[PDB]
């Protein structure tokens, strides 16, 4: 890690460093275009779908893929079971 914001720039991630400047960067990481790894939707992600913190990451494919919490799937949960059943 030489130079600051810009020319030669490596990845900790996958343990390649780069020369040709694939980084991105968040928090204060550094990554490849193509290593960033959201570990909430546990996917890999895209190039400009993404939202760092403090040294880990979830994805603007999250804060897109589920822009708005609450729920979704039919049922509720709480139905007709009553405590014993
Ligand atoms: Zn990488
Ligand atoms: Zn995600």
């Amino acid at each position: 890690m030489a130079q600051k914001v810009g020319g030669s720039d490596g990845c900790p991630r996958c343990g390649q460093a780069v020369y040709a400047a694939e980084k991105v960067i968040g928090a204060g990481k550094s990554w490849h275009k193509s290593c960033f790894r959201c570990a909430k939707c546990g996917k890999s992600l895209e190039s400009t779908t993404l939202a760092d913190k403090d040294g880990e990451i979830y994805c603007k494919g999250c804060y897109a893929k589920n822009f708005g919490p609450k729920g979704f799937g039919f049922g509720q949960g709480a139905g007709a079971l009553i405590h014993s059943q």
